DNA sequence: CGGCATACG
DNA sequence: CGTAT
DNA sequence: GCCG
């Protein structure tokens, strides 16, 4: 088993989610508590599972594994013989826990803002709708539509958004494409949000889009919010005889990093974590979404596909739906 | 012990 | 500070 | 928290 996520398969499903579940609850409390270092680590150790061939079903068999040491095998074991790990539930449990999640889920709010909403006391959507002077313009259309945005997103829905804006970008700049990337691209069934990629053919052209595409989007009537290259909306989604709030992020590419950018805006994010880090830790190359770069002949790779990068870096090639670290 | 990905709004 | 993978 |  390879250190790093990106030099091996991680399927959408896999053979010990019930303990790869366990290790990201003790992920998230330890980014809830800024702890960067421990959330990357008990993350790995999820990964890790996630890649093996079959269930884990004694002690023994973590070891030699990356990413295992004292605690996350500890956490392991108790799962192993109780089915419970005492540490997780006290996570799961806590006021604390509970009260960050439901604060970072709002679409405008982050650890830090969540924490001193904390301190301060609140403790509920309706304490923070009870004070919505302290609220930026972003957080308060992520607490008005946060329930909607709360509801999963389905591939159905998936497919009536991208024709919704390819009708946009087919206007905006004729011969421009649509890209379906993030978890949808991956084989995800479900979401919380939709990702697209959109890009021009010919160098250039793509300049000044995005403005063009959300004038025509929000002309239509089908912007609930927004406001470059990354546009981060809430689109009005027909339903039976109604409509929901779906979150859709739209990114700007010009063809020649398209690469780059398809590969970075499909993820996982663990995944391009542990790429990023391989390029630069273990080949001296420094990987974006726009590029990579060799700092030593201070030139970049031209790549005319993710077959490209892969090949680049020197990793065997995985397709979306191996990505899912 | 240092390091932990790397951008844009 | 927020957002994204 | 773990790796190198
Ligand atoms: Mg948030
Ligand atoms: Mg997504
Ligand atoms: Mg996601
Ligand atoms: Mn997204």
């Amino acid at each position: 088993m390879p250190a790093y996520a990106c030099q091996r398969p991680t399927p959408l499903t896999h053979h010990n989610t019930g303990l790869s579940e366990a290790l990201e609850i003790l992920a998230e409390a330890a980014g809830f508590e800024g702890s960067e270092g421990r959330l990357l680590t008990f993350c790995r150790a999820a990964s890790v599972l996630k890649a093996l061939p079959s269930p884990v079903t004694t002690l023994s068999q973590l070891q030699g594994l990356p990413h295992f040491g004292e605690h996350s095998s500890r956490v392991v074991q108790e799962l192993l013989e109780h089915g419970v790990c005492e540490e997780v539930e006290r996570v799961r449990r806590s006021e604390r826990y509970q009260t960050m999640k439901l604060f970072t889920q709002i679409f405008g709010v982050g650890v830090k803002t969540a924490d001193r909403w904390y301190r301060e006391g609140l403790r509920t959507l309706d304490d923070l709708r009870e004070q919505p002077q302290k609220l930026t313009q972003q957080q308060k259309a992520g607490l008005q539509h946060h329930q909607d945005l709360s509801t999963p997103v389905l591939r159905s829905d998936v497919d009536a958004l991208q024709q919704v804006v390819e009708e946009a970008v087919g206007q905006a700049l004729p011969g421009a494409t649509v890209t379906l990337t993030g978890g949808f691209r991956r084989g995800k069934l479900q979401g919380h949000d939709v990702d697209f990629l959109i890009t021009h053919p010919k160098e250039g052209q793509e300049a000044g889009l995005l403005p063009r595409v959300m004038c025509r989007l929000q002309d239509q009537g089908l912007i609930l919010y927004h406001q470059f290259e990354r546009s981060f909306c809430i689109f009005r989604l027909p339903q039976p005889g109604s409509w929901k709030a779906v979150r859709v992020d739209l990114v700007v590419a010009p063809v020649s990093q398209f690469p780059f950018a398809l590969l970075g805006w499909t993820g996982s994010k663990l995944f391009q974590r542990e790429l990023r880090r391989f390029s630069r830790k273990e080949k001296g190359l420094w990987l974006n979404s726009h590029g990579l770069f060799d700092p030593e002949q201070k030139t970049f790779f031209q790549a005319a596909s993710e077959e490209d990068i892969f090949r680049h870096l020197g990793l065997e090639y995985l397709p979306p739906e191996q990505r899912n670290a």
